[PDB]
């Protein structure tokens, strides 16, 4: 069975967690929350409470068949890690062409892989300039699929996002 | 006289608004809050309420002698402006070498000027990579002064930040 790593800090956009999680699980895939401390709780911008399954220090990226990065301010928090561990984690996925799903602010973590040069991505308007500064070809579409990397901008994009991420994993 | 434009959205870091505002006003300078709509109220991430003085649609950067950008998630919201009007507002200050003060996440708005290449600044760890990708020389110091641009990282830097921003205006 295929299993998706979801990297999560506080103040994630609740629905950008719950909606892709439900779409993946409905397609038969499992999901695992990776955050600072196993068994700690992170809380969405709108109060959703999620328990972290696996600590970032223990997580083995090769265990997972895809990476999901919900938006809101969770990505910004993750990029506060003094050792940059979430960028390093994401880099396994970008370096090995493993399905990598990132919505809204989620693509901010992909900047930290240094692997975006010549990749085609969208994201929330707020961060598009930083994606372009990281060398991405940035567009403004509801979903963008560049081989393994699937990106979307906002919660209104979820239908399109969800349908692409599940297709990616079916391969 | 001397008037400092403070660009502000919801979820600013309260003290990064109030402490520089108070230093500037102690030293005899006026502050004007620039936001989406004149006379509306924005609320800090710890609850502080601020009235917007001047709407970004009306505001003319030439009218001001400095720009102050408090951090928290305010800069992120401002960068979400559909027409990019807060970046455009900042461009006046960076092009014309007017005193420009940004703390914590505040330098994220300076990215949108496209004027950071070769400039030296600091910011909160979370956004340094994006400043480097924008061509800035990023360092980790409590306050950095590059001609007109004064930056700092976190609220603990505020004594150093405040000293430098007031020194700019006296000069």
């Amino acid at each position: 069975t295929k299993k998706v790593a979801i990297i999560l800090a506080n103040e994630f956009e609740d629905i950008e967690y719950s909606s892709p999680k439900e779409a993946l699980e409905n397609a038969g895939f499992n999901t695992v929350v990776i955050g600072d401390t196993a068994n700690s709780e992170v809380v969405g911008k709108h109060g959703e409470k999620v328990t972290v399954d696996v600590g970032i220090a223990e997580a083995k990226p090769e265990d997972y068949d895809a990476l999901l990065i919900p938006g809101g301010f969770s990505p910004d928090h993750l990029r506060g890690d003094t050792e940059g561990r979430y960028g390093t984690f994401a880099k396994y996925f970008t370096k090995n062409d493993v399905p990598t799903f990132a919505i809204d602010h989620g693509p901010q973590i992909l900047i930290d892989t240094d692997d975006l040069k010549g990749r085609t991505l969208t994201a929330v308007l707020n961060v598009r300039k930083d994606l372009s500064n990281a060398g991405a070809h940035v567009v403004d579409e509801s979903v963008v699929v560049d081989n393994n990397i699937v990106t979307s901008r906002v919660p209104d994009d979820l239908d399109d996002f969800n349908r692409e991420i599940v297709k990616q994993l079916q391969l």
